């Protein structure tokens, strides 16, 4: 009987500090779902950052697909230039030499008619003379 | 001993009343696993998306790298097409003048052969006159 | 007697109930485990998407550097074109003249050719008259 009430003593005492350990784990749990909710703003906000740098890398595509193409019309605005210049470096060679055969070709006629005008001159005092 | 049976009595039912609290804890605890699990799924998810952007930026980078080289030997080209097309004023003007030049030199060529065609007519005319 | 056996079955509810307890207790302190884990893996995602950020950023500067290249090339471009028009306009003018030149000196060679002739011709005939 002392030894029966002696251990209904002892399970009441333990009876009440397993509900203050069992009042604990709920207090770890309340925690956890703390820790819980935290990590779920985490994760959106993080969703919400790997929107704006997927925006800002679709934006960044656009203008360096924009200045690809705005390079490829550079490209063909300048292949057509080229040639252009090529022939014109011939066009003006050859007439520069057309031109120095002309100035030589001029010069030799006036030295000549200068020549012919003397030879007018020579011969009608010549002729004068004998008359 | 009717106060040791009601205690007992007692004891039995704040037993129960634990063990119905412990029930509680382990399906809050089974709640937060499916919130890991599914956050561990979202991490996942997470990572697949800086993965693809990652890829992207690599794509991008190279993208741009080809532009910048594309752009300097346009660059060069045009730095070689100027000078040609100075070079080719210059030569053009100096060509424009000659030209004027020659075409005033061919009408006093012509003037002057003219005049000395009179002046044979003259002249030979007079000679003729004085035979 | 029937309280002394509850008493003991009492005994061995509360040790079944304190041994459960522990075994909750661990599995908190492995939830608590995961959620540090998380949390580490947070932290990396949040670096790597700031040095995403810092890449796109440098990345763009050298874009803006491009399209600012561009439009100078374009200025450039721009400049050389009527230029190289003109210079077409110009030397097919030239050309034209000079044809005009080569045909105008052609025919004074003749006539000077032809009085050069007359002048012989006509001192003849006057020598033969004297
Ligand atoms: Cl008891
Ligand atoms: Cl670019």
């Amino acid at each position: 009987a002392e030894e029966i009430k002696k251990q209904v003593q002892v399970n009441v005492d333990d009876i009440r500090a397993a509900n203050i350990k069992l009042d604990g784990l709920g207090r770890q749990i309340a925690d956890i779902s703390n820790s819980i909710s935290t990590i779920e703003s985490r994760l959106g906000e993080m969703d919400n950052r790997l929107v704006g740098i997927s925006s800002q890398v679709t934006q960044l595509s656009n203008s360096v697909s924009q200045n690809t193409q705005s390079i490829s019309s550079l490209g063909d605005r300048i292949n057509a230039v080229e040639p252009r210049v090529d022939s014109l470096d011939t066009v003006t060679s050859n007439l520069t030499g057309r031109t120095s055969t002309l100035e030589a070709d001029v010069g030799s006629l006036r030295t000549e008619l200068a020549a012919l005008t003397t030879r007018v001159t020579t011969e009608v005092t010549r002729l004068d003379g004998l008359i």
